[PDB]
This record gives C-alpha cells, structure tokens and sequence, in this order.
C-alpha cells in the first residue's frame, strides 16, 4: 500500500517562500527520483503557507523523507508552524 503525507507550512513573509520549496524539491531528490511531489503555495491575508504532499510505497522512505524535511524547515526558519498528515492503508 502506498504513503500519502501533506506537510502545511506557514511562512512569515512570501520573500521566504522560493528558499523554503527549493530546499525541500532538494531533499526530496535527494532521497530517490520513484518519489512523488507535489507543491501548492496558497496565499492569505498577507500571509503564505506551503503545502507538499509526497506519494511513495515504502513507508521508511516517506519516515525517513519527512524528518528531513522538517529538520530543513526548521534551519530556514526556527519558528515556522508545520502541521504533517500521513495517510495508510492497513
């Protein structure tokens, strides 16, 4: 069964946002090129979140892949809001 995980980041300022998907494409290319990625900027109010939602069928990639993510985010920028919904099939 594949692996679904949505991460949502709130970004302070949209200046930030180009960075911030050019590092996690980074890592993602990084783990295997079978990885499946997808990236939405939605903006609001002056105000920017990230969505990318990552398909694979190992989960230890997709375990592994969203580690590294949020450790990238968190050297960008220490204080962003990251919520990750993962979705199986059991």
């Amino acid at each position: 069964e594949e692996v679904v995980v949505e991460i949502r980041i709130r970004v302070q300022r949209e200046e930030k946002v180009r960075r911030l998907i050019k590092r996690i494409l980074e890592e993602v290319k990084r783990e295997s090129n079978s990885v499946e990625v997808h990236v939405e900027t939605r903006k609001r109010n002056g105000e920017v979140e990230v969505h990318v939602r990552i398909r694979h069928d190992d989960k230890e990639t997709i375990e592994r892949l969203v580690e590294r993510i949020l450790r990238e985010i968190k050297k960008l920028d220490k204080n962003s809001e990251v919520e990750v919904r993962t979705t199986t099939k059991r």
